[PDB]
C-alpha cells in the first residue's frame, strides 16, 4: 500500500476495508483500527453524500456516529444514515 493508517501507522493494502478522513486531515484508515462496525462501514462509503472525520478531526460523521446511524438504519428507525448527521 501506498498510505500508512492514520491509527495505527502500518501500511492500508487494497485488501483491506480502509476510510479516508476528507473531513480534514485526509488521512486513510483501517477500518478496524477505527472501532466502525462493518455495517456502518459499507452505509457510509456508497452515501456519497456523507464523509467520515477521523477522532482527531456534504454531511460529516465520526465513528460513533456512522455506528450509531446504521444500528438505526438497520433495525428500521431510520430511513438513511444521513438523518443522523
Ligand atoms: C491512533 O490515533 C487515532 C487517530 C484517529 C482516530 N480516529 C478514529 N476513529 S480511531 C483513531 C485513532
Ligand atoms: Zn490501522
Ligand atoms: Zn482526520
Amino acid at each position: 500500500g501506498v498510505y500508512p493508517c492514520g491509527a495505527c501507522r502500518s501500511e492500508v493494502n487494497d485488501d483491506q476495508d480502509a476510510i479516508l478522513c476528507e473531513a480534514s486531515c485526509q488521512k486513510w484508515f483501517h477500518r478496524e483500527c477505527t472501532g466502525m462496525t462493518e455495517s456502518a462501514y459499507g452505509l457510509l462509503t456508497t452515501e456519497a453524500s456523507a464523509v467520515w472525520a477521523c477522532d482527531l478531526c456534504v454531511y460529516v460523521f465520526t465513528t460513533h456516529l456512522a455506528n450509531t446511524a446504521a444500528e438505526a438504519v438497520l433495525q428500521g428507525r431510520a430511513d438513511s444514515i444521513l438523518a443522523y448527521h
